[PDB]
């Protein structure tokens, strides 16, 4: 059974410490989704976030004004993981 990636993952609402991630989920079932995200050039600012398979989005809080952060979403399946896919995102002054 295939364990693909989610696609088209969108940043929306994006405000000065929060934005909103969305994505399309896999063709395939899984059990969730891993979220990470973080300042893009701090690798040792990363945050992972547990989604069911039924959530396909995710709005984070408590972000940096106007500074360039990087989202990755992973597809879970019993203790498989699907690629990562990922987007790149900067808060807004």
């Amino acid at each position: 059974m295939r364990l693909d990636a989610p696609s088209q993952i969108e940043v929306k609402d994006v405000t000065d410490t929060t934005a909103l991630i969305t994505w399309m989920p896999p063709s395939q079932p899984v059990d969730g989704f891993e979220l990470t995200y973080g300042i893009k050039d701090v690798p040792g600012d990363r945050t992972t976030i547990d989604l069911t398979e039924d959530e396909n989005q995710y709005s984070i809080g408590n972000l940096k004004p106007d500074t360039e952060y990087e989202v990755s979403l992973i597809s879970r399946r019993g203790d498989m993981s699907s690629n990562p896919a990922k987007e790149t995102f900067t808060t807004g002054l």
